[PDB]
């Protein structure tokens, strides 16, 4: 009877999920609200995480302690990094990673600032397991959960559903050259602000995880933020969760 | 039962001195996060090894809130200097901490390249809700009485100055001196590290008094490389500080 945990950061990313729940009970602890109910008769907890890595990790940890979920779906909006993708396309996270983690080598003031020399700082994703250090350069989406979403692609009617790499950072990048550099360096499909942080906590608790993100925008094609994409993503995720539940 | 003081450090070298000071210990690990529960001066204290970076700090802090319901949080450890006035061994008491790594930029076309001086602090990363209502934060103030106590104890620290300052938290280790200088000039940072504002965010959400206490382990402004002994010195000061709080309980 362990629930599916479904996450979104902002109100617009969870209200459709919350409306789908039957026999809802609301719980707020600290800054974080949860709605506990059922989908297709099976326990589901919807979590509004608030925004960014710290909020995502807090909200995920709190859900682990309170609800002991059997799997986590983290979803919401993202900005395009891959020029092949457009607003409305959905990325299923084959992996996510902390794209905002940076270490740089020593340079004197005279040499100025060059972000192209910065390195991904992997210690930010390092964990312990039974007390022993375990390195991580990314967090893989549970590959069966990833495959299921890809297999359901034709059920989403507002864009393509594709596998891709989710770059998580406390960032909203609109310098197109920076987006291009991040894509060329890390092969990112899209950027957002929670996935790898929630994924880190799910790895620590050994709970299967998948990130599902709709492109709400992409500056690679002059496509500005469309809030309706967040609703469409939740509709797909409800369908996805119901399919999982049909198999439980 | 008395609510414990929670004391945090990210790495082994930042907690082993704290752990050795506790009496009647037990050690609890959940997920990736270890806690040592014991007493200092007969009062309950929990020492937390948070692991490194903002996500880990927030998870470790949240888990401690749920398991232990602490009465206050001291987040401590090492940091890299941003203020040229400061040297390795100096301790910064966090008048405020903030998410220095949070970046938002206005639209620029590819031909204009990349310009980090145009990346502005992205405050939504510190926004919270209080009883369901959105509350903006551009930083988290250290509890001002906790901050004041640490400053009042400055001359009990045997290995450097104790100064108030702004702690810049990011998933970063900056060694481009021009970048350090820019961050200092833009945000008035004393030092940079990787946990404080994230732990502070969680403490604010739970309305638990918080203070960040950081020793400079290094600063590229003075060619001072990392010295692990600073972490031990910081823990010694924090033990003295915690015992003073306990004397008042
Ligand atoms: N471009 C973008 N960057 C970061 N977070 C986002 N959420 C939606 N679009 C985003
Ligand atoms: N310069 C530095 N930057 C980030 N974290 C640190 N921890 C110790 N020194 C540091």
């Amino acid at each position: 009877s362990a629930p599916i945990l479904i996450q979104g950061a902002m109100d617009v990313e969870v209200e459709t999920l919350v409306a789908a729940l039957k026999d809802k009970q609301e719980l707020t602890v600290g800054s974080w609200t949860y709605w506990q109910g059922t989908l297709s008769g099976y326990p589901v907890v919807v979590s509004r995480t608030e925004v960014g890595l710290a909020n995502a990790a807090a909200a995920t940890t709190l859900a682990m302690e309170r609800f002991q979920p059997r799997l986590v779906i983290n979803q919401g909006t993202a900005g395009g990094h891959d020029p092949a993708l457009h607003r409305g396309d959905i990325v299923i996270g084959t992996k996510s990673f902390n794209m905002g983690a940076y270490r740089s080598d020593l340079t004197p003031a005279e040499q100025g600032v060059d972000p192209s020399k910065w390195h991904n700082f992997e210690v930010t994703m390092r964990l312990r397991d039974n007390g022993k250090l375990v390195e991580h350069s990314s967090f893989a989406g549970d590959p069966e959960l990833v495959g299921r979403a890809l297999g359901m692609a034709d059920r989403y009617r507002h864009g393509r559903v594709v596998p891709g790499i989710i770059g998580t950072a406390d960032e909203w990048n609109r310098q197109v050259a920076r987006i291009n550099w991040l894509h060329q360096t890390y092969q990112t499909a899209a950027e957002e602000m929670e996935t790898s942080s929630a994924a880190l906590v799910a790895e620590a608790y050994k709970v299967p995880f998948v990130g599902i993100r709709v492109l709400s925008n992409t500056d690679l094609h002059g496509e500005e933020f469309d809030p309706q994409t967040a609703i469409h993503c939740q509709q797909f995720v409800i369908d996805y969760a119901k399919a999982l539940i049909n198999g439980f």
